[PDB]
C-alpha cells in the first residue's frame, strides 16, 4: 500500500467491519507520517471524507460512527503514550452542545506533545463548571475546540472571558470575530498553541 | 482503597498517579475483576457525588474520558475475532456510551466479534450497518429509559436475527415493546447465542 | 506468561508475534510498566542463558536488537517539549546504551526535553555539547562498574550544572568520588530536575 | 538536496522535533528508498568527514547517528517482516558500525525477503549456529572498515549458512574471495542476487 493509498485502504477496511486491518494500515500510516503526521494525512482526511460520503448519501451513520470510534480510539492512544508532565494543566474540552471531540483530542495532543500538561475533559462542558474547575486546579489554560459554529452562536457576548487566566478558541465552526465577541483569544492552527502557552 | 484514591487522583488532575492506581486494579484483579471492583464503582460515585452537588460536570467529565480511555484499551487487550459481527451500540438520544463498551467487551471476552459503533445511531443506519456487514445480532445498552418510550413500537424488531437490549433504563416490558430480547446481566449475554 | 512467550518468539525469530506480545503487554502494563513488567526481565533472562552457556551471543543480539527498537518507537511516540535539553548517554566504555534510552524516555515522558545520544560518549566532547546547548543536566548510565573504576576522582563534576549517575554499575560511593549525584530509580530522576 | 545541511544543522541545535520534520518532508517527498539514498546516506557521511576534520565532536556525531538509526528502524519495522526462512544481517566481529546492515536488511525487506537484523558484532560460529537452527537461507555481512576482515582466517565466511553476501565500504572483491563470501556492491542488487542461484 503506498502511502497516498493509506487513506481509501483505511476506510475500505472499516466499512467491511476489519478493525485489525485498520489497525495496520493506521500503525503504517503512523510510522511513514509520524504521530503528527498520520493526523494530518491519514486521520483528518478519513473523517472529512466520512463527512462527504454520509453527506452524498453514499454511507449511514452507523458506518461514519464506526469509523469515528475507531479513529478516536486511535488519536487516544497516542495521547497515553504522549508526556503528561507535572504543573498547573491547560483544560482541553468543547464548548455547551458541541458533540465533536476529536479537534479537542487533537488540541491536548499537540500540546502535550510540546510537553505541556493537556488535561482532556472530553467534550460538551458547562462553562460555570468548566471555570470552577480551572479555578480548582490553578489551571493557566483553557482550550475550546468549535467544530460547529452554532454553539458559539448560542452563547452570550463575553461567555468565555474569565474560564481561565488564557482562554483559547479554535477549529472550523471558530473565527477572529466570535471569538473576540466571545471574550477568546483565537489560535488558527494547532502547531502556534503550545507557542502562545 | 484503591476506588476512592483514583477518584482522588482524577479530582487533582493526577492523570500519571490516576493511571498507576487503575493499572495496579488491573494487575490484582484482572481484566473482569478491575471493571467490576474498580472501574463501575467509580463512575457510579462520580454519578452520585454529581446528583448530590458534591462535584461539578467538569470533574465527571474528566473521570469518565478517563475510565472510558481505559476501557477501550480493554477492549483492545480483549482482542476483535473474525466471523460475522455483533454490532452494540445504544438508542438514538442515549449518549451513556460506557455499558455498550462493557457489552463489547463481555462479549469480545468470550470469543464474539462485537463490533463498537459508539453510541447514538439511528436505527434506519443501524438496520443498514447491520445488514451491509451481515451481522449476527445487534447489542444495545439503556442507560436512560427516556430514549426507549420515544421509539415506535417493534422498531427494534430484526435489525438483525438477534437483537438484544439491556442496561439500567431498559426492562422486560420495554423490551417486548420494542421487539428485541430482554438481557439483566452481560454474564448471559454471551450466553443467549452461545 | 509474556515473558516468556515473548522469549520464545524472539528465539524462533518471530518478529511479528515478538511484536504483538510487547504490545499486548504495552497495552496491560502502560509504557512505563511494560519496560519494567517485560523488556527489563527479558533482557536480564537474555543475559542470564547467555552466562549459563546455554545461548550464544547471536541469540541474544536478536532480543536485545528488537527490544531497543521497541523502547525507541515509544521514545519517539513521547513529548519533546522546548527548552535547555538533558543530555543523557553512558560513560566511555559503556556499550550497554538500554538504560539510557529508559532514562530519556521516563524524562520525556515527565516533560523533560531528554536528549538520547546514543552510548559511549568522551566527557571532553560531551561537557563541550552540554556547553554549547545550554543544557541543564546530563544523565549517565552505567551497567558494568569498570568504565567508572577506570574513571578519575571528579571526572563527572563539571558536565552540566547537574550531573546523574545511575545504573546496575553504579554506587553512592563512586557517584561520590566522581562527584555525580546517584540516583536509585529512574522515577525519582525527574523529580530531582 | 539541502534538507541534508538543514537536518544536520537542526540536529545539532538540539531541535530533534524541526530535525524529525524535516526528514519526515524528505519521506513524502522521496518516499522510503529516496529518502535515505538523498538524505539519510549523505547526512552520515558528511557527520563522518566532519568529525574526520576537527568541526565537530563525538557527542555531535553521537547525536547524529542515533537519531538517523531510529530512522531506519522504524523505515525497517514499515517495509515489514514477512514468514518463511529468514536471511540473518548483521557485522562481523570487530565491527561496531551498523547502518549498513541495516540498510541491507531494508532492501531486502522491501522485497519481501525476512531479513533479520541482529544488530552488529556477532561472532562467526554462533553466527553459524543460529543460521543453522532458524534454517536461514543467507547471510548478509555489512563491513564499513577492512580491518576485522583482514583478521579473519581465509574461508572463514564459507559456511555460515547456504549463502554469504558480504558488503559495505571495508569489502572488496578479493577480500571477499578469500574469505569464501559472495561480493555484492549495491543494495539493490541483493535480493535479485540471492534469488538466483550462486
Ligand atoms: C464524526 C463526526 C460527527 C460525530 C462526532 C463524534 C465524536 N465523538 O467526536 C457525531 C456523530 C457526534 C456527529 C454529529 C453531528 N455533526 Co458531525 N461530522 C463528524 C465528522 C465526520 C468528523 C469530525 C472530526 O472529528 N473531524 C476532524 C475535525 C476536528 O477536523 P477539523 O474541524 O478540520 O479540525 C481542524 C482544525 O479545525 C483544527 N482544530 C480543531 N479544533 C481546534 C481547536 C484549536 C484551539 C485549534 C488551534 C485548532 C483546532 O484541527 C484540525 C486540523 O485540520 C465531521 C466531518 C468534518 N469535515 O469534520 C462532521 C461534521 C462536522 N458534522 C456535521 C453535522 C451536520 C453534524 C450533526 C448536526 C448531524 C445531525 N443532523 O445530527 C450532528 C451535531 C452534533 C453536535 N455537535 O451537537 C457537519 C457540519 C456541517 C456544518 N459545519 O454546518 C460535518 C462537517 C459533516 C458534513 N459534511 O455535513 N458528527
Ligand atoms: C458519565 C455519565 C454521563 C456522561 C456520559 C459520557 C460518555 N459515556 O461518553 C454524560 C456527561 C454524557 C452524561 C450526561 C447525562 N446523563 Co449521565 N451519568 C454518567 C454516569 C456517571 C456514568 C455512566 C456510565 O458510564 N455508566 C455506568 C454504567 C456502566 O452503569 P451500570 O448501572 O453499572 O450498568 C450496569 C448494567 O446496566 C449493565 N449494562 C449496561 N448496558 C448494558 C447492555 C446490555 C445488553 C446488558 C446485558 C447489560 C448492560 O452493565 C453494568 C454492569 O455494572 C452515570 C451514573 C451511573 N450510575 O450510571 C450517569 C447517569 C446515568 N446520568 C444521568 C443523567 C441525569 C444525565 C443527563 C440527563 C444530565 C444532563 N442533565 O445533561 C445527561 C443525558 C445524556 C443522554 N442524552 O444520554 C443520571 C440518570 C438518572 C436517570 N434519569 O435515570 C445518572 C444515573 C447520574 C445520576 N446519579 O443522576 N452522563
Ligand atoms: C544486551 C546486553 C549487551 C549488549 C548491549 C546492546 C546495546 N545496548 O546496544 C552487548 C552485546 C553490547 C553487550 C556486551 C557486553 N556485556 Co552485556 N548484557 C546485555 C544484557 C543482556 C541486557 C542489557 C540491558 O539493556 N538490560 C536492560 C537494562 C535497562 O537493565 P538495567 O541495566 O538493570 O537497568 C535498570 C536499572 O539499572 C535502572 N537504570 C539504568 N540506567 C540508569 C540510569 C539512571 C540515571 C537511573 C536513575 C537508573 C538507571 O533502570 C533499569 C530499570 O530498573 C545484560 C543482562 C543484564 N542483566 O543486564 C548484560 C550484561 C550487563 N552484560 C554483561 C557482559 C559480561 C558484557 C560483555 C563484557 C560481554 C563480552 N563481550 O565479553 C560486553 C561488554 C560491552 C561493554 N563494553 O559495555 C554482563 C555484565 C555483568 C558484570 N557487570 O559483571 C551482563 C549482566 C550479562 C551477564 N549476566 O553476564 N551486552
Ligand atoms: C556513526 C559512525 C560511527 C559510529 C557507529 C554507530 C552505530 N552504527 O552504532 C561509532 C560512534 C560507533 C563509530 C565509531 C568508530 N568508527 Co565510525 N563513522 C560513523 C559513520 C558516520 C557511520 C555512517 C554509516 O552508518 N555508514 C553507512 C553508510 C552511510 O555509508 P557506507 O558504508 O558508504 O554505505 C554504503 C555502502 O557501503 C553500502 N553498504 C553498506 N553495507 C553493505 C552491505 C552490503 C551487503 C551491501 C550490498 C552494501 C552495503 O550501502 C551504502 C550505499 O550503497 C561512518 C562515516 C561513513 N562515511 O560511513 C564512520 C567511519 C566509518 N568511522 C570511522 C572510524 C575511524 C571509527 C572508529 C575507528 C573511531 C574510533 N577510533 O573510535 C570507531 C570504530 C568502531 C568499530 N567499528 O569498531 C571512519 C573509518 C575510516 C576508515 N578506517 O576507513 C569513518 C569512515 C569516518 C571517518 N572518515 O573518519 N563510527
Ligand atoms: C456529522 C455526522 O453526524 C452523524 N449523524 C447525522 N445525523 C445523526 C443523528 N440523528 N444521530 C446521530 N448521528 C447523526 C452522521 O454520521 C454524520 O456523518
Ligand atoms: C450524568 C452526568 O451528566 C453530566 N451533565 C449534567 N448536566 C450536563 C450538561 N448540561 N452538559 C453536560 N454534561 C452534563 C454530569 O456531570 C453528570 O455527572
Ligand atoms: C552481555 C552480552 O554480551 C554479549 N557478548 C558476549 N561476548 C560477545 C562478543 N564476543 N561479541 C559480542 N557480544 C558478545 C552476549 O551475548 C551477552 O549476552
Ligand atoms: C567514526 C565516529 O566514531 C566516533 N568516535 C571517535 N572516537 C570515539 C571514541 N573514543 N568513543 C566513541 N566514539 C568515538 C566519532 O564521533 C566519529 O564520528
Ligand atoms: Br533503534
Amino acid at each position: 500500500v503506498r502511502p497516498e493509498d493509506l487513506g481509501t485502504g483505511l476506510l475500505e477496511a472499516l466499512l467491511r467491519g476489519d478493525l485489525a486491518g485498520a489497525e495496520a494500515l493506521f500503525r503504517r500510516g503512523l510510522r511513514f507520517w509520524g504521530p503528527e503526521g498520520v493526523l494530518e494525512h491519514l486521520l483528518l482526511p478519513v473523517l472529512r471524507e466520512v463527512g462527504e460520503a454520509w453527506h452524498r448519501g453514499e454511507i449511514g451513520v452507523a458506518e461514519e460512527h464506526l469509523a469515528s470510534t475507531f479513529l478516536r480510539a486511535r488519536l487516544q492512544e497516542l495521547l497515553d503514550l504522549a508526556g503528561f508532565p507535572p504543573g498547573p494543566p491547560v483544560l482541553v474540552t468543547t464548548p455547551p452542545g458541541e458533540r465533536h471531540e476529536i479537534g479537542a483530542m487533537l488540541a491536548a495532543y499537540h500540546l502535550r506533545r510540546k510537553g505541556v500538561p493537556a488535561l482532556y475533559l472530553g467534550p460538551d462542558t458547562p462553562l460555570p463548571d468548566l471555570r470552577a474547575l480551572a479555578r480548582r486546579l490553578g489551571a493557566g489554560a483553557v482550550v475550546l475546540s468549535a467544530v460547529l459554529s452554532e454553539p458559539l452562536r448560542a452563547l452570550p457576548d463575553g461567555a468565555l472571558k474569565d474560564l481561565a487566566p488564557r482562554v483559547f478558541l479554535g477549529g472550523q465552526g471558530a473565527g477572529p470575530e466570535e471569538a473576540r465577541r466571545l471574550g477568546a483569544e483565537y489560535m488558527e492552527d494547532l502547531k502556534g498553541l503550545a507557542e502562545a502557552l
